[PDB]
């Protein structure tokens, strides 16, 4: 009732920053997440007992893969928290509620394989969800966990509010399908430039939330360089295992997934920051000026990859 969550001083201060790293102590991550809900939403948003039980079931449904794991979920939520806290007035009570939850749940039960590998392996999920395969699965898992006894953190919401929140969550989670991001950022680019962008048009909010989700999801590129570099190892550990699996199916994997192309990593990161990351944080900074530190950090890390290529590290 009168129970606050507090973090040690360095965390208390640094968690407010975009480049915060949640650290290696897994047992502190639930507390960190709850801390973020309480400041971002209010101590009255969710029934504490239910929330903790929800957090633990979510944790239990992430798998021990090198990248798309429980640490990633909490990291993507922390980036969303920073966005929300730096844009206080722009978001409904329901969005604040739904978005941190969406981030925590966005990769639920990920297996460490891309949509493309599932389709080529012909996994049951690819038959059930022909596009955004994993992402529809992630949302499905969120609904399941929400329906477990004592797990309904949205129990105090009205029937229509409940339906609205699940709908924010659904679209948010779908938007993490990077294949959808390009078209989404293009529309947003154009709408901002022709001045048509309207935060009262619901379909416009959706696109903006979608862009936020991409930004949070890629936030590894906005951290301090050693964090960025070390996460990159986890990212390729997954991709290369998928690459191996492609080869097992009799298929040349794309260069990104082929461990024989280890040497081109610095250059693959370059293309990635240029094709994906920078454009994402750019348009996001245009639409939401106080998120500029993400762009600035992303640019610093691109420069670090450039330095890696030039033999300077
Ligand atoms: C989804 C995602 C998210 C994030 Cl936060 C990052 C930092 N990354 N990096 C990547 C791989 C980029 C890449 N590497 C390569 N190759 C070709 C041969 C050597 C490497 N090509 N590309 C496009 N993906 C992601
Ligand atoms: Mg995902
Ligand atoms: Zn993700």
């Amino acid at each position: 009732g009168l129970m606050q969550f507090t973090l040690p001083v360095r965390l208390c201060r640094e968690i407010e920053l975009f480049h915060f790293d949640i650290g290696p102590f897994e047992n502190m991550w639930p507390g960190i997440f709850v801390y973020m809900v309480h400041r971002s939403c209010g101590t009255s948003c969710f029934e504490l007992e239910k929330l903790c039980r929800f957090i633990m079931s979510v944790k239990k449904n992430y798998r021990r893969v090198p990248y798309h794991n429980w640490k990633h979920a909490v990291t993507v939520a922390h980036c969303m928290y920073a966005i929300l806290q730096n844009n206080h007035t722009l978001f409904t009570d329901l969005e604040r509620k739904g978005l941190l939850i969406a981030c925590l749940c966005h990769d639920l039960d990920h297996r460490g394989f891309s949509n493309s590998y599932l389709q080529k392996f012909d996994h049951p999920l690819a038959a059930l969800y022909s596009t955004s395969t994993m992402e529809q699965h992630h949302f499905s898992q969120t609904v399941s966990i929400l329906q477990l006894e004592g797990h309904n953190i949205f129990s105090t919401l009205s029937s229509s509010e409940y339906e609205q929140v699940l709908e924010i969550i659904r679209k948010a989670i779908i938007a993490t399908d990077l294949a959808l991001y390009f078209g989404n950022r293009k529309q947003l680019e154009e709408m901002y430039q022709t001045g048509s962008l309207n935060l009262n048009n619901q379909s416009h909010r959706d696109r903006v939330i979608g862009l936020m989700m991409t930004a949070c999801d890629l936030c590894s590129v906005t951290k301090l360089w050693p964090v960025t570099k070390l996460t990159a190892n986890d990212i390729y550990a997954e991709f290369w295992a998928e690459g191996d699996e492609m080869k097992k199916l009799g298929i040349q994997p794309i260069p990104m997934m082929d461990r024989d192309k280890k040497d081109e990593v610095p250059q693959g990161q370059l293309g990635f920051y240029n094709a994906v990351a920078i454009p994402c944080y750019t348009t996001l900074t245009q639409i939401l000026p106080p998120t500029e530190p993400l762009l600035k950090a992303c640019r610093d890390n691109l420069s670090q990859w450039e330095k890696v290529i030039r033999g300077e590290e």
